[PDB]
């Protein structure tokens, strides 16, 4: 109420590049952490899909839920751990997964987008065959491992994709998926983002995470990088903390498979997507390829 | 084993069904044990696949009522029915929610697309597809609240024909926003009836696990093979209370203009391709009376 | 140096007002000072790019009448104007159109196009797009002929939604052939007021060399920031001979079926994005009542 | 009537795998033989086009009449032969070969298909260009023979005939077509339907004929074969009876034309296309590529 | 030889016309000497052509009585004409129906085709395009049933449309199933007018062998070169029983709503391009009155 | 009137081969000289115009207007000149030529092909970046001289362009354009209409002249050619009028660039579009690759 009318209408003017570089784009937006926990962040992040939608720009929303699963699990009795930053899947470990990601956690998604028109709709490589998955294993220092079902994103349906958006929906999506003989898989969300945006011809893949930026030297808070070529960022890669990983993994996957540009943004920031999107700031950290 | 000329002649024999349905929707209601027992839910899934590749419409509209049961139980949450509705908490539409549309759908889903890129799982939550409003029920003459429990209220046709042309075959969970944003959870039968009359169904089917409507149950010399729906609404009000929901369901369907509605046996493999696909006689036919 | 979580809070309030004009026609008078200083006129130019990369169709009516002054002054052609309405003789025509399409829609169409392939320019005679009516004036009772003056007829709505669907932002020079194909000069006001009724606008946008409508003029103290069509028209009788061309295009469109008009202040940069993603309360909103 | 009901279902359920493979894909169907005179057969025939139309199967029926032609240049004192399984050509034969074609043989087949549904449209080469013909000869023992206006399926129009298709009609073709100087040709119904089916990318050609299928040394009954390939198919022909030779160079012109695999099948048996296409007979004779 | 200048004098004159026709439908009636003389159906083919490569939408029409006669001759089939119409006994329809569309319409496609892939050949059995019901007909005031004869009862517009509307010209031979699936012959006068009526043509021009009508035949100062229904159908009991089904089927096309219907001379080389594309006034036409 | 009628009959006769060869085809006219003065011409051209477009053929014209530029020049006192051919262009003098080309002599046009219906739209390469223009010199013996603000067309919206004529407009092209950085140049009107002509594919382009058509050897009246291929027509360019050389370059242009034929026709006969198409008078000349 106070900011002086001239003011606004430049910050609008100044959004005017970039609308012009996404009206029409695919953007996909993986959506984690504690934005998905506090309530302002939540509705927020949803009006910003919302947002783009009324630009005329086709976000794809996918979305994680380590805790939620985690909660869930405890709650039945179920004992699990983690081995690479991915979850060791049983069969039953796999169905409760599943019913949490996409019975709880994408269905909360569909509904606050859904506060602002008929977009949102949720969706697992399962339906109409979207994705498939091909059985991970990880490293424990040098050793393969099998951790149970989990998968990479192999091959994703990118014209029946496309058909969602070109509908004027908003893609949510759960990360599960059969393999070829029809098992179904959990997939790491960051992993199956930057699969989903290298598929679909993504303009940009925006991470949202719980953290400034990358750091190259942390804990050293001077090593924060705004932007950095994968080159670069693969070499950091044995350095990183384990959390970091997949968020840099996904990266290097989406912009070396010629996404232009892939983004660590902050999602403890209320309207983050927007702060990236439309404005140049220069926050976060920007991965392009070199 | 079977000769050819009588395999023949039970493929020529479809041919006035399959012309009936060439194009249009056909809503199934898919519960009981064609959902839980492993050759009768393969079957199903392969009978959509089948309706689909003959260019026919399904839509599948699915229970999961122990199920939901079951996963309270092992959550610890207690709960009651009333008048055959389940006492919707938040707590309990979470679970209602995360079981149909998390578990019992993703099965069904997964079942159908083992022939093929076709089912898609959806709720009324996504694209606002279908709204709720919030019901009661009168147990004793007392209409009472029974928490997020609704109706069906409004569908948007155009967009759920949008997706049957495309070549999907709609998984449908019961669970739908009302006018504010809350979601309710909503009795499958009366759903699948709701979305088979705003679609323009040519067929309603709603699997049971018995041989079709007993008028003196169980004596199996009652049952009918057809029936108008102004002598079923007088026979409602004597029927077994397992009945009831199906019954209701045929009943608003066929009255909203649904051409046919049919209670089949679940317990039998192929029930779907038997209704559709052959004169049997089997199940209990609805037409308008 | 602004704070970039108030740079997002700008940028968030804009969402209710994207939702109301996406995919919608936003109907543009533009003149004055916007027209001529260079500031102003690449900020409009910019914000017509930017309706345009948000999905919203904008339309933009533009005039002319000082640039047609100074060119009849320069060929040595010497005429009047009567009830505000330029006495248009055969010649008068020809250096008015020659003016207003051949030179002031064009620096309107190249200033947009730095942003992309969006401005066309065309008047009524281009695949007869809109059809003219001679009028004459009143002046002192007394209906009087000015000449090849015309009020807008009829409109191709089709052809126009056309134009704009496929990405294109008309800028329309208000010239137009009766149905004899006799070109005639429309004023510019009532021309975009009515393109706005015959397209379906959601809003008609007037650049205006001043803050809004004053029931007093000059004090600012009468300024009025939202008004109806009944109290207007008692207005406006009573209001300086600038603005009524101004008021009697708000009246006819908004009478017409446009949800709102606004008399805006073209002397203020981005005045387009303000009037339309903002709620500064700024100018005068026209409503129906 | 007296078969229990958990028969047909298994053989409608065994249906299934075949459908999959036909949906959306054309079949072309020669037509011939006695299912062309006996009343049974025909109307089962015909009702067999309209199953497939009624599965969103596209049926192309291509049909001959070489007995009907011989009977109306008998009513009208036209004296004529054949000589390498082809029909003697002169400009009056050709006339009466049209005529009865197009206008009588092609007639009843379209009328009824009809009795099912507004499908079936009788065309020619000649209608819309649909395709050429180029002037054939024949070998009478190793040299070459003129033997008139008979041709070969030159060019087909692929996309005017697929428009058809689209439409939900059934092309029913009587085999006659314009050379490039527009000089109308007979085209032996059998090696137009291989040329129809390699033109349109037919998923199979089926070809009625009114032998149990394929003998390797007939009469030696035992040498029925159910499938063969084409390497071995061509070193048969040199043996085959002269019936049989349009057959076999149809199936192969068409399965070295890439169409997956061509079926000579006992017309004699009522729902035969049927038979061959949604049951696991083995009935018949099959040829793929080899 | 022609001086150029009046060429184009000649090609300018056809633009009013060019206009008139330019996306809409004519129905020619093709028979008599235009069918038979070498010159003269060469010339019709073309001319078939030069409409398709206007834009504009010809259906072709024929007959083929005397080519039917001389089949019937060559094959023993002794037969009866009543009213003007052929006893149509299942023998006699087969062989009607193969010299129509076997042989009389194949040359005519032919002919068309060397222009280009413009010519398809129809029957009403086609996609069942039209539909006939049985007529008979009055003999002395008495109805005499002359077997298997029928009138054009219901045409698929649509589909027929879409069919000029890609180009293609149809050559439709008058025989159609009635609504059990019996092929009865037409009369292809009454069947060009029925086809005119359905698809909203523009023009029907009935090829005739002579000058046009005469209300005095054989005196040729009693051509009428324009007359309205009103008129033309007192005259028509007055009329040489050659013109009845001509002035019988521009009647019925144009109280129909056709616009114009044209009896031409059609033993004149190119009488579709001199009736449509000049004004000289040859032939009959008749309008509504 | 006094034409018998069978005469009428076979000059339309004889269009017919023409109609074939340009139905749905584009005609780029280049549209100037005493055509846009005498009246009767012009309503000739335009109702030439209106019949190539009630054939279902697209004309698309493009314009001239030096002497009306040069007269409204001289009515405001600005002094000017030429040089190449081309006029030597100030800023000022392109705002007068843009003014007077798109806003009177295109409006002048548009209205008359109006009469006829809602066909004709003025476009300039400034609409929708119809058409780009990269600056030229000129050579004054043998030395390139800078001339201001004259342009050649660079680049074609082909696409956007032949959406117009999809809809059933013809449009009517004033030759401005800009180049790469906004700056709008005056494009001579016979070089922009071969640019044209080769961008849209044209099956024809036609320049109407105040002339028989080309002279070899001029004066030499009898040095006329009514066809000649480019590389003959090349080698008379350093012989030619000054005038004449921007027909003739336009010709080269659009021929050597894959236009099948160009036609240099007489302005001054009345209809001479229809002469030109729809006669084979051999009128004017006709350029060809060779
Ligand atoms: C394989 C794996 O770890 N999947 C994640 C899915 C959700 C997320 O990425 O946050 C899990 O927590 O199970
Ligand atoms: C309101 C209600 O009882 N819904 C059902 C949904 C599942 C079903 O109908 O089978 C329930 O058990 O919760
Ligand atoms: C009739 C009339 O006065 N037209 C205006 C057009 C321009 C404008 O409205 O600004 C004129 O001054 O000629
Ligand atoms: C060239 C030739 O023999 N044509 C065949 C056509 C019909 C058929 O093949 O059965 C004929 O009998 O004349
Ligand atoms: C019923 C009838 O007489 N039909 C006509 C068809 C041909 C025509 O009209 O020229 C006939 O002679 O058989
Ligand atoms: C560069 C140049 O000479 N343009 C031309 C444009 C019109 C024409 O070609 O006739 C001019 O006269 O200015």
């Amino acid at each position: 109420e106070a900011l002086p009318t001239h003011i606004k209408a430049q910050v609008l003017a100044e959004a005017l590049p970039w609308l012009k570089q996404l009206h029409g784009k695919v953007v996909v937006v993986k959506y984690g952490g504690n934005a998905m926990t506090d309530d302002t962040l939540r509705r927020a992040f949803a009006a910003d899909m919302a947002f783009l939608r009324n630009c005329g720009i086709h976000p794809v929303v996918v979305h994680g839920g380590g805790p939620q699963i985690t909660a869930m699990l405890r709650r039945l009795g179920i004992e699990g751990d983690f081995k690479g930053g991915f979850r060791v899947t049983t069969p039953e470990v796999l169905d409760v997964a599943r019913m949490v990601l996409f019975g709880q956690v994408g269905r909360e998604l569909v509904n606050l987008i859904n506060a602002h028109g008929p977009y949102a709709v949720g969706i697992t490589g399962e339906d109409a065959q979207l994705f498939t998955a091909v059985r991970r294993s990880v490293t424990v220092d040098g050793v393969a491992t099998d951790i149970g079902l989990v998968g990479d994103v192999d091959q994703v349906n990118t014209a029946a994709m496309l058909d969602l958006v070109a509908a004027g929906r908003i893609p949510v999506v759960s990360t599960l998926a059969p393999d070829a003989d029809g098992v179904v898989h959990n997939i790491n969300a960051d992993t199956a983002a930057a699969a989903v945006a290298e598929a679909l011809g993504a303009e940009k893949l925006l991470m949202l995470t719980d953290i400034d930026g990358l750091y190259t030297r942390w804990p050293d808070r001077d090593s924060l990088v705004s932007e950095i070529d994968t080159g670069t960022l693969a070499q950091l890669l044995p350095t990183l903390e384990s959390g970091m990983v997949p968020k840099v993994e996904a990266c290097l996957r989406a912009v070396i498979g010629g996404v232009p540009s892939a983004h660590i943004i902050d999602g403890r920031v209320t309207h983050c997507v927007l702060v990236e999107l439309f404005t140049d700031a220069g926050t976060g950290t920007k991965v392009v390829r070199g």
